């Protein structure tokens, strides 16, 4: 769920809030509309699109769905009494947290105009 | 609940995104503030005052009610075995979603300053 | 959860719109970046704050954490039947809803440019 998302995020990505990532580019918080601004918003859209996968599981509703996981020293698991929309969901989010480590957090990207970049 | 509300719309608007109507005028996303900025912001404050209404039943909290909707051949339905909250949110998002589909989409409408349009 | 927090400030302030504190200053529907723009602002700062606390409970998840309270002619009571996440997620939004009530509205710091002031 949100709440998890946003633990993963801390996990690996412990100096940075998630404020930093809840709008930026075209799609950190989003989806559709536009051309990924910089790498880290391709973070987004690939998490995006692994969200869509997993709603494709009947009632899988991945903000709301609860998943069981580890952060452990910096390092995601997902855990294996995961249901299947669970399992979707958490592998969804421990992936563009890694992603999000990763790519370099652009200040120009944060709190961007969606009609200015993002059609 | 929200992802439903969502899926609505992708069921009788199936060729814009969620995201084109999650930032819309002074209501689409909203509530309160201002005057309508067209026809489809109309729309979502009437679903806004339908959701203030669905919010009368006691523990009543419509974009985490789960109910019971058929989705087929972009015809939606509202299934019969609904509580009374799960069956007023199911008709304010079935209204909204059939409404949406009639409304033109004005792109000058979207991502709005509400402070310039909607006080 | 988030409903209840909305209808704590509707108790404490009736004559705001929830809408009114949802995109306001850097804080008020945030957290983290930046020097809060005014008192109402801080109001919200230590509202994130008094969550974060709540959530080194294991699985307390302030927005999504349904609690028992009542609003009484304008007054908010906790009940006591709260489990410890109900409970602490419960007082944190009493106190912001107080705060709100006597920190006065600037309508120069409604859905203001988090890039221009929240640095
Ligand atoms: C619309 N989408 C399917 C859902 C469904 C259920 C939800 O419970 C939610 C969303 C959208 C997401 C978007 C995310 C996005 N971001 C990842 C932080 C985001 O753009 C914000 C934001 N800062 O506006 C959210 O509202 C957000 O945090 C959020 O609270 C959501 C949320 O609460
Ligand atoms: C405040 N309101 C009562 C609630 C309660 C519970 C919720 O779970 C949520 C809301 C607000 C709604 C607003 C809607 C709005 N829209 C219909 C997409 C919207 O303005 C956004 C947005 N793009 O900022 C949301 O955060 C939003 O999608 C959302 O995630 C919400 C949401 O998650
Ligand atoms: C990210 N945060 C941990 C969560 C977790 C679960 C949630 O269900 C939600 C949030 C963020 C909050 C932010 C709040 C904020 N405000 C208090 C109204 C706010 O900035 C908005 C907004 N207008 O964009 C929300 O999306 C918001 O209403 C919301 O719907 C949230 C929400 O739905
Ligand atoms: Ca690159
Ligand atoms: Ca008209
Ligand atoms: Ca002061």
């Amino acid at each position: 769920n949100l709440y998890q998302f946003k633990n993963m995020i801390k996990c690996t990505v412990p100096s940075r809030s998630w404020w930093d990532f809840a709008d930026y580019g075209c799609y950190c918080g989003r989806g559709g509309s536009g051309t990924p601004v910089d790498d880290l918003d391709r973070c987004c859209q690939v998490h995006d699109n692994c969200y869509n996968e997993a709603e494709k599981i009947s009632k899988c509703w991945p903000f709301f769905k609860t998943y069981s996981y580890k952060c452990s020293q910096g390092t995601l698991t997902c855990k294996g009494g995961n249901n299947a929309c669970a399992a979707s969901v958490c592998d969804c989010d421990r992936l563009a947290a890694i992603c999000f480590a990763g790519a370099p957090y652009n200040d120009n990207n944060y709190n961007i105009d969606l009609k200015a970049r993002c059609q």
